[PDB]
């Protein structure tokens, strides 16, 4: 049998977040700790909702110390910042690097042997719930609000390692564009891809079934349509990536993933590359190594995506596919190579070996050999 | 902004309730109650679930009074039953009679003060979340382990009322057509096109938005490819229809129904009608009744149900869908006609009355009025 874990409640459109205080009055919650960055303080994202709590009476403190791809050191330090907070509940504001790190705060209080961090990764053997999680994502996104999954960096040993727990769900995510909007073109485009990955490697994953190529393909079909125009600053298509980005991340942590979101990890950990970024540049590369391993899969893809796919061959559309893939990169301004983003060749082979024992490529629909990672990487670094 | 429930926890697929002893044990619950009618008893389906429960050590009582239509009488029994039982969660195994009392116990029995069970009626303004629910469907059907509605008979007041409350979720669904292929075809055919109504009135309600409309189009897909294999008695047609009938409610208690559903409860609650009998009668006329405010959507729906709509007008294409329900309806043998199962024309006026009141009509994408639902009943009672 298959699995699913959702979220229990989830509000989705512009001002899902003006539904906050009535979720908090209605569950008794009594003083909220907001884990976040200093970006979203700067630009007056967090404000959207401490205005909306204060209006409403709601107690809260802030802890605003996480960076991009969250290490041990910053879960360490927000779980001493809760601690000291008084509060009973989280709300998580931000992309996947403060929701992760909501979650594994949220873990380590209720469970506190876990307090060494890296003792989460894998299965995490969890007795207790999280404290419970209002997730309210700024980035259209990792759909960290709805997996059970979250990845931390491990700086000493140079690696980006992945908590698997149901205990983790946030029990009310609030979708709204109106959080995401201020996100620069650059950031919009880089996370929109990392949800087109999060979809297509869903899709193809060695656990899809019936509901998840469901949802997945839906999330292509809104992505593909609604990415350029929401870089562009587009109200409409902004709504419709904030709806896509958490459709697309509906089979992260139920189906799997793949070799995609294993060879971005090691680039996260080497480099602190930007999560989006590196899964857009590696997408359309993994694409076409997986490509024969994918059954029709291609052909639904390069369909949704806007390519007239009648009286292509299988290949063909597999190759339209990829195509489509390459348009939408160079038309949202990913950067090209690897080398673009300091990726260093002499590294390829150490982050090879990272990506071929990394949980998500387990899910790759092709068998990865390590010489196969290596020249994936090459393929994607190279000018040429 | 829209609102989603759904079920945090759901298993799918044959053998899913295998899953059942484990999340029991993790969620650290002493005894269940086991919410069920004495047929699931008498053909073993319950037995299916307590010997698993039995070889896990795993304690239970059971309240198997429920009737079809369950009443007033039947939750204040099942209530009694409960408190004297000593469990502290419950397992709903059945269709939608057990598990709208399984819901109505459950909320009653954290919130006391609703044990007259009148007072549930709407947007029930219960404090406490419900008894935790683990719900086991053993039709296909009426999706009720993932609604956030459950349907009462008031006997005296001779009228269905519906309960709409986030606090009845179950936390756990596990949908195993293993618990539903001892349906009799008649019963399969019936459940299969309740849910195939719950599609169609949430594909077109009022509320719809762009994530209940592709739940609701994929899961007309999914019921009208399998709903004739399955009362045929194939055993992967009946895997898919416990699949389509689940995303068939998805949608429904988050943006509602329409007239069928308005139409189909005063049936039950007049004559005991089976509810998906009485709304398979009514879903083709009242489909006429509302084509013309629904959009391109009759259009996708005949497309779906393997009509081939290239070329036709969307008059002809609604026209198509409208056909496409009467010939499934004959094709699983539903009565063609409410005269057939014993609905008395003189009853029309009180019965179109007790329509217009009804909540899902408020859903419904054309206003219906007294006169309009007269109408509709007179077309569904005799052939012209
Ligand atoms: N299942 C999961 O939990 C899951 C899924 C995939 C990714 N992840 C993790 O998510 C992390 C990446 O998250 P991300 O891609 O959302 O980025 P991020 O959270 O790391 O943020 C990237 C940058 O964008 C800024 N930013 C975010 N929202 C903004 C806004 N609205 N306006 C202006 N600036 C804004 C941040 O301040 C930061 O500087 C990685 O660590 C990745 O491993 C987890
Ligand atoms: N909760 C909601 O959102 C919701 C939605 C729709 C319908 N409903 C309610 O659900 C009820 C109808 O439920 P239903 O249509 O599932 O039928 P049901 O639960 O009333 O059962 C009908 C008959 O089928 C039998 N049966 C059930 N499963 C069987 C099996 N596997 N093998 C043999 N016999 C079996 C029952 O014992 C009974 O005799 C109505 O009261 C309706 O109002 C509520
Ligand atoms: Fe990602
Ligand atoms: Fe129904």
């Amino acid at each position: 049998a298959n699995r699913m874990i959702l979220n229990e409640t989830a509000w989705f459109g512009r001002g899902a977040v003006g539904a906050l205080t009535d979720e908090v009055k209605r569950r008794g919650y009594q003083k909220a700790l907001i884990v976040t960055d200093k970006t979203l303080v700067q630009c007056g994202v967090v404000a959207k909702v401490t205005d909306k709590m204060d209006a409403a009476g709601l107690a809260w403190a802030i802890y605003d110390g996480v960076v991009p791809n969250p290490t041990i050191t910053v879960v360490k330090e927000g779980l001493g910042v809760f601690q000291n907070s008084g509060a009973d509940y989280l709300i998580a504001i931000g992309g996947g690097s403060p929701q992760d790190t909501c979650k594994a705060i949220g873990i380590i209080s209720n469970n506190p042997e876990f307090a060494d961090v890296r003792s989460l990764e894998g299965l995490s053997p969890t007795n207790k719930p999280s404290v419970p999680i209002l997730a309210i994502p700024t980035t259209a996104g990792t759909a960290a609000e709805v997996t059970i999954n979250y990845v931390i960096t491990d700086e000493e040993k140079r690696r980006k390692f992945v908590c698997v727990d149901p205990h983790d769900i946030p029990q009310v995510a609030f979708i709204d564009a109106d959080m995401m909007d201020g996100m620069p073109p650059a950031l919009k485009a880089a996370t929109g891809v990392d949800a087109l990955t999060h979809a297509i490697e869903g899709y193809i994953t060695r656990g899809a079934w019936a509901l998840t190529d469901a949802l997945h393909i839906k999330a292509i079909e809104i992505i593909a349509g609604a990415l350029r125009g929401s870089v562009a600053g587009d109200k409409d298509a902004g709504e419709e990536m904030a709806l896509g980005q958490y459709v697309a991340g509906m089979g992260i942590s139920n189906v799997g993933l793949g070799l995609v979101h294993g060879m971005a990890h090691p680039l996260g950990a080497f480099y602190n590359t930007p999560h989006g970024v590196a899964n857009a540049i590696l997408l359309p590369h993994v694409m076409r190594y997986n490509a024969d391993f994918t059954g029709e899969k291609y052909r639904d893809i390069a369909r949704v995506m806007g390519v007239k796919v009648e009286g292509m061959s299988l290949e063909e559309a597999r190759n339209a596919a990829v195509e489509a893939v390459f348009a939408l990169n160079r038309d949202v301004g990913i950067p090209p190579h690897l080398r673009d983003v300091g990726v260093r060749k002499e590294d390829i082979p150490a982050l090879a070996q990272a990506a071929l024992d990394d949980v998500c490529t387990g899910g790759n629909p092709r068998e990865a050999t390590l010489e196969d990672i290596v020249e994936l990487y090459h393929t994607a670094w190279t000018s040429h």
